């Protein structure tokens, strides 16, 4: 249920995402591939309008839970495979502390045998000169442990977690993490008992890539039960 079946190999995965913040307006399309079965993801990420002008890690976040390792033991809480193939809507919220917030809309489904997230951001209040538009976010990323819990209400998970950005002064720029998901199908999906999904996160450069980019490289295991 129900996806799972349609993850027990190497799924391509496609991330597309308009975005706007604070009036600059961007876009950025990303390859790759998940193996569920061992909570790996890689891809590469281009933006395909010039240069990002946001950094890289603060989009992290928001570039397919559905690609984590759940235990055989938890298979019963992974609210995100059961949603496939149909998808589902990925909402968040994410406050930068004494700077602004992004709003983000997606959608996470498969288009044949592609998994695919396509995205709407919206960016407003950030400061012109602060650590996002300001770029001065290091390029690296910390492992994490987020709690994800059931929305009975929607038939969804809610999940509120923080992220921290190293500063290059050596400080810690706070992402506050809102996000909601509910299925798109009316098809039943599995709601889950709370439980964490640890994750690490590597960033990397592609040393032949001349346009604006990031190449990841994640790891993700679900626990707690």
């Amino acid at each position: 249920s129900k996806g799972e079946e349609l993850f027990t190999g190497v799924v391509p995965i496609l991330v597309e995402l308009d975005g706007d913040v604070n009036g600059h307006k961007f876009s950025v399309s990303g390859e790759g591939e998940g193996d569920a079965t061992y909570g790996k993801l890689t891809l590469k990420f281009i933006c395909t309008t010039g240069k990002l002008p946001v950094p890289w890690p603060t989009l992290v976040t928001t570039f397919v839970q559905c690609f984590s390792r759940y235990p055989d033991h938890m298979k019963r809480h992974d609210f995100f495979k059961s949603a496939m193939p149909e998808g589902y809507v990925q909402e968040r919220t994410i406050f930068f502390k004494d700077d602004g917030n992004y709003k983000t809309r997606a959608e996470v489904k498969f288009e044949g045998d592609t998994l695919v997230n396509r995205i709407e951001l919206k960016g407003i209040d950030f400061k012109e000169d602060g650590n996002i538009l300001g770029h001065k976010l290091e390029y690296n990323y910390n492992s994490d442990n987020v709690y994800i819990m059931a929305d009975k209400q929607k038939n969804g998970i809610k999940v509120n977690f923080k992220i921290r950005h190293n500063i290059e002064d050596g400080s810690v720029q706070l992402a506050d993490h809102y996000q909601q998901n509910t299925p798109i199908g009316d098809g039943p999906v599995l709601l889950p008992d709370n439980h964490y999904l640890s994750t690490q996160s590597a960033l990397s450069k592609d040393p032949n890539e001349k346009r604006d980019h990031m190449v990841l490289l994640e790891f993700v295991t679900a626990a707690g039960i």
